[PDB]
Order: C-alpha cells, then structure tokens, then sequence
C-alpha cells in the first residue's frame, strides 16, 4: 500500500449522486452523506491533509468543507489537473503521492495520474475503469469515506483506537 | 445504430426520476443528475442538436436547459409529435432521424414515429416497451445520458480522443 | 369487483414516507408525476378519487389541486368512518372502493374496503391487509399501480387514450 | 431484557445520512413517517424514548416536538456522558436501556446499553456492535423496526390497537 501524503476529491457524483436540485428562481439544493465527513477524521488521524477540487463555485461547498474541516477548497477549477499540480508544488509532493477520487470526463486526467484513482460505482464505465481500487459503493453513498479508509489501511483495531 | 440527426427529450421520467418537490409556500424543484449533462457534450461532440420537450413549463426547466446549452427549449407543449413534427421542418429533417426519449403517456405518440425510441428502466410498462433500444438506467440515474452514448455509439475512441 | 370510487393515503404511498423539514418551519413532500396518471384512468372511466390523511399541510392542498383530485379530508384521525361518510353521500358502500395506505392509522378501513392496497415498502402488519399483490413500494408509481390493477387498466385501455 | 429508556441518534438512524444544503448552506432533513410509530410503540407500551445528537438544529427540535418525543439532547459533544447523565436523573442502568445510532460517536454507547441496534446502512465496524438484527437501513424507518423488536410487537399487540 502506497505513500499517501494528500487526499484529494471531486464533490458532485462522489459526495453525492449527482443530483442537483433547481428550485423555481433557480436556487440549488445538494445532497451530501454524513457517512462521508469520517473520511476527514481517518485522514486527519493519519495526519493527512484533505483537498476539494471543484469546477463549481457555491457556497454549499465552500460550507460544507467549512463545516468539516477539509484542508485545502478549489472551486472554479477549469483544470482539475492544474489544480493538483498547483498544490501539491505548494505542498512540496509529487502526484504519485495523491489519492484522488472523481466520477466524470473532466476527473480523467488527474485520476490517470494519481498514485491512487477511485471511482464511485455509479459512475460512467470508461471513467470507472481508471480506478486503480476497487470502490463497492456509489456516489453518495458513503464512498469517499470508503476510499479513504480502503486507501490508509483502516482496519479493526484504528477503529478501537479511536 | 441508425442515422440520426436531432436528439429530443423529455424532462420528468428521464432527466429527473419523476419527483415532484412542494413546500407550505408554492415554491416546487427538480433533482437532475450532473451525469445528464455530458448527453450534452457527446451529442453536440457529434454535431447533433438537443431539444427538450415539456408538458409543463417552469423556470425550472428554463435555467436548467440555459445551463446545459439546450439547442431547443419547448415548454407547455400539449402535443409532442405535433410540436417534434414543426421542429423537425424548421430543420428540413424528417422523423426517422429523430432520436427522442420519454416516460409517459403524453409521450407515446411520438415514441411510435422516430427513429429511435427511448424510454427509461423506471417507466410504466405500457410506455417501456415502446422502447427500440434497451436502457438499463432509471430516471435520473444518468439514463439521458446512457441515452445519448448508444444512440450516437460513443466509445472508447471518442473517450481517449477528449482526455 | 365493480369500483365507483378511489380513495388514497399520500405519506408512504404518494411519496417514500419522506418528510423534509428545513430549519424554518418549512417542509417539503416528493410526489412522482407517474401517479398523475392514476388520477387520469379513474376520471377516464367515470370514477372520483378521494384523499384521506393524518397530515394537514399547504402541501398537499397544492398537490391535490393541480391533480383535479375530487375529494381531500386532512387531519383525518378516523379514516374508516370518514370513508363511510363520503360513501353514505356518494350513494355506494365501501364495498365498491378501493383503498390504499401503509400506516397504522390505514388499518381498519383497509380491513373493510372492497379492495385495499399497501405498497411493498409497507410495515408487515399493514401489508398483509393488502387483496391484491402490488409490487411497487411507496413513491415509485404505487398509485398507478394499485388504479390500473383496480380498475382492469389493460394494453387495449392504453392505446385508447394515445389516440 | 427490560428497557426503561430507549435513545437514538438522528442522522444515519432517523435519515439516511443525507443533509440537505440549500444554496446558502441552509439544511433540511429527510425523516421517514413511519418512525413515529415507533414512538407510538413505546409509548403504548410505557417507554419515554430520547434524542442525542452533535448536531444543534430546528430540524430536530422541530420532528421531536411533533413526535412527542420525551428527551431532546442536542449538541452532545460525548453521547455516552449526555446517555449517562440522564440515566443518572431518572435514576436508571445503562443496562436499562435501548440505543440506535450508526457511527463513530455512538460506538462508546452501543456498547453500554442493554440493547444496541446498529442499521443496515452502517460502516462495518459499527455494524458488529449491533446486539439485535436489523434488516432496514436509515432512512428506511429503521428507528421503527428498532423499537418493535426491542418490545416484542406481536400480531397480537398490532390487533389489540387497532379495535
Ligand atoms: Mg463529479
Ligand atoms: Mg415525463
Ligand atoms: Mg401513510
Ligand atoms: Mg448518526
């Protein structure tokens, strides 16, 4: 099991399972999965940084990483690519030290790059198939918790421990 | 897959899984899939238009169809064949070059005449099988798109040629 | 058997039993727009439908409205003898109506309708009350369902109405 | 095992773990209406059922209120010491107690009551400390199915309710 010195993650299709409700003036709704918020525990118990790449840019977000503690927030990320580059210079690593989980076209160059690529089960079969580990769950369910603790080893007795 | 020219759509059924969200203040929503929005991408990759056919017409749809590039917005339609039937003239295509995808009754007609027809895995049974093409997901699961890829017969080319 | 009315619970059959409350008194409910079509068969054939429920919320005022539904009893404690009234002021008895709910309060009148259906999702208890299998589970169409079944809803009823 | 308390979590247990954020953050809950009998269960049978969360929302004040709900603990920072708390002002056992929760936080406490449930759609390794089986995952009125195993629900109990 690799060197994991980062852990960074898509929002919409992995957090959730894509959906995005509009209400009638066009107001947007998310649907995240309390489940998910322990992949930031396990990460900070292993003393991991977390990162957000978002080609969006809400509040909803920039929130909901606020209320968990996430490390590092991209929105408006033209290049998901870019933007790991970026980051890990800043964080003096290179990408073969990042597990990173995203579920559509624009995840595809980052997540063929990565040390680690997930891809939730629900996603689309030609970016499911750069997955480098085998993710038994779907966007939304819990599966960046499940990457997370398949990625840092977490077995019976971290659980105890904490 | 045969030769087509304009893919059309409808809303509730397939870009959504049918839900319908009221409040206690007349406000209602939609869940759509973000998955739905690269059907856009693939067809407009094909030079193929988009068009959304709706019973209904709400801002919802409105800024949702702005967001995703539709080609062709047509709310408060009634009758969806006589509505694909002008479309298709205002293009100078025919039918049997239509692509069109659908749920419900008010959906039938049309299914029967173009050239492809799409009904998702959640459908009422009656509908379902009018289906030309087999579709494994539900709606709002991503079935418009699922839609799109066979239609147009994306693979793993056109995947490795956008990356 | 011969039904002359159509009566219906919302909370775990028109929807999953989801109740989405906000942090301002606000609540939502997700209805499927493929149960609409129940309403349709029923009023097709000559038939009203009715709501009982134990909930009373602008809501489902909203929905029943622009469903044309004929009949809504909300804050409904007692549904069985409420049936009974409309019954009595319909000139049927409960005989010739068909019922579906999923809950506790759904209990007795279920046990006396000429048909009573419960969606798979339901508690066994109530599903058990159920006279005709239905497969679907609360928010996925059950409606429709439990109205086709009921109503001998058939391929030669369907291309009728897509004429 | 007698049980003179039962507690629950809410997020995971109530809902399926989702937490809505509206375009400015706000939250909304799912809740499913067929819990509320399993409040309706402990209470027939005698049973006061309280409320832990870390969570500090109008969401959950809001649901307990209308479910009649006994205890309302919210923003708990250690559930076991909020469980213990209480136990120690209504002069009762750990022992004495049923508890449902899903996650890390609950593991300390479903460990020191009488009866733990854990759902269906729990991490692994919370799962385990489950001393009851449930089939039924958050969301899908598992809090319901908790109780009425707990307190033995027979036929018998359904039939004498509902008279
Ligand atoms: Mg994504
Ligand atoms: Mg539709
Ligand atoms: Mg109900
Ligand atoms: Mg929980």
């Amino acid at each position: 099991m690799k060197e994991i010195k980062l852990i960074l993650t898509d929002i919409d299709g992995v957090w959730t399972d894509g959906g995005m409700f509009y209400d009638q003036t066009g107001n947007e709704w998310k649907k995240f999965n309390t489940s998910d918020s322990a992949g930031i525990f396990w990460a900070h118990n292993k003393g991991i940084p977390v990162g957000i790449l978002t080609g969006a840019k809400t509040e909803i977000v920039r929130r909901r990483a606020e209320a968990l503690k996430v490390d590092y927030l991209f929105q408006g990320v033209v290049d998901k690519l870019s933007a790991a580059e970026e980051l890990c210079n800043e964080l003096g690593i290179n990408l073969e030290q990042v597990a990173y989980i995203g579920d559509d076209l624009n995840d595809a160059k980052l997540l063929k790059r990565v040390g680690i690529a997930g891809v939730p089960a629900s996603a689309p079969f030609y970016i499911r198939r750069l997955s480098t580990i085998f993710l038994e769950k779907r966007g939304g369910e819990g599966v960046f918790r499940e990457f997370v603790e398949k990625v840092l080893g977490i077995n019976l007795e971290d659980f105890i421990a904490v």
